[PDB]
């Protein structure tokens, strides 16, 4: 377990949960995939990928905090296998508020960082 | 598709989700089922074990809504087939505040009508 990576994470996502929803549109929604065990590729996939249509919605475009929790997902290699693997679809998610989306998107990393 | 079945579902949805928040505790948060295509009846019945619990933790008596929507999920027979049918677990979906459990029942509720 990577201490030092979970740290860098875990301070990034309180450093941006915590000033979100002020630095969002109140009406920004966002599709956030869960931790289902055998969705985790597709789930990594499409947090990525609302990251980006998060970074048109606000400001965020720069942002140390999410420049570093975007970079990290990218480049972070994961363990997201199973013994039934399938293809999730990031719009068969729910949408939720900005700050839920990071709340959950902690929650994905914690997961992963656990296997 | 039964019009009458969906239209007591779109009224007791609109009357139950209307109440509620203020309902509940602030801190009640629930499992929130999605619609992923192989795992609808998972989602089917992780969404009536936590209308059990958001019945325990809320002042929701004797809510006309709510034992229409609860009965309503338990006798109806739902199209819940896929290509390639799983499992899923409920407390790997997100949690939420109850306005976005209801909220992400009744789309829920509408996608098994429309298949």
């Amino acid at each position: 377990r990577s201490i030092i990576a979970q740290d860098m994470f875990k301070t990034a996502f309180k450093g941006f949960k915590d000033g979100i929803s002020a630095k969002c549109p109140k009406d920004t929604r966002l599709y956030s995939p869960d931790i289902q065990e055998d969705c985790l590729s597709s789930a990594l996939k499409c947090t990525i990928a609302e990251l980006k249509v998060l970074e048109v919605e606000c400001n965020v475009t720069e942002n140390d905090d999410f420049m570093m929790i975007y970079e990290g997902l990218n480049k972070e290699k994961w363990n997201t296998s199973s013994s039934s693997p399938r293809n999730c679809t990031c719009e068969l998610y729910n949408q939720t508020h900005v700050k839920e989306f990071v709340e959950n998107m902690e929650r994905l990393v914690q997961l992963l960082y656990t296997r």
